[PDB]
């Protein structure tokens, strides 16, 4: 199920869970390989498969996602081939105040609206997304990234994760 990627492109970005490489096979894509210690006691192949399926379930349910395309391996590293989000902001940096949303108006409106849309869908479908996190693309659109699971459950936990990011955009638009 896991396809070999013979050569990685240039490394990009800075996420703690995966190291991300430009895909030498499709410049719209990137190769995202688990770093040591990031899959807990679950083997990395199972973890990658769970992320791919969950991304596709969320995509099918209408959520905005960092789409995932194929399970890959390179030497002994394991991961997923994914859409490459140029200049992505990692939601974790935002909420931990390691990076800030730009001042741009359109940018912040997009973060606000898309968060609202994600929250609206969480409520309607009543699902919980385990390890919910986001990438914000260069126009301010919010994309669910590397979801671990989705189950029919109380969406309150997931709604709280989204509002955590929305607050920043709301705060900017109020000032």
């Amino acid at each position: 199920a896991f396809h070999d990627v013979p050569s990685l492109g240039q490394k990009v970005g800075a996420g703690s869970q995966k190291d991300v490489f430009h895909s030498r096979q499709d410049p719209r894509q990137c190769i995202c390989l688990f770093r040591p210690g990031t899959t807990g006691s679950i083997p990395a192949e199972q973890y990658a498969q769970k992320e791919l399926e969950t991304t596709k379930q969320l995509k099918n349910l209408g959520f905005p996602v960092v789409d995932a395309h194929a399970l890959v391996k390179h030497q002994g590293s394991v991961g997923v081939a994914k859409d490459f989000i140029h200049n992505a902001l990692d939601s974790e940096d935002i909420v931990n105040n390691k990076k800030s949303l730009p001042d741009n108006l359109k940018f912040n409106k997009n973060v606000l609206e898309d968060c609202n849309a994600i929250i609206r869908r969480l409520k309607n479908l009543e699902v919980h997304i385990e390890d919910l996190q986001f990438l914000v693309d260069h126009n301010g659109h919010v994309l669910i990234n590397d979801p671990r699971d989705v189950v029919r459950s109380s969406p309150d936990k997931s709604i709280s994760k989204v509002n955590e990011l929305r607050s920043h955009a709301l705060n900017n638009l109020l000032d």
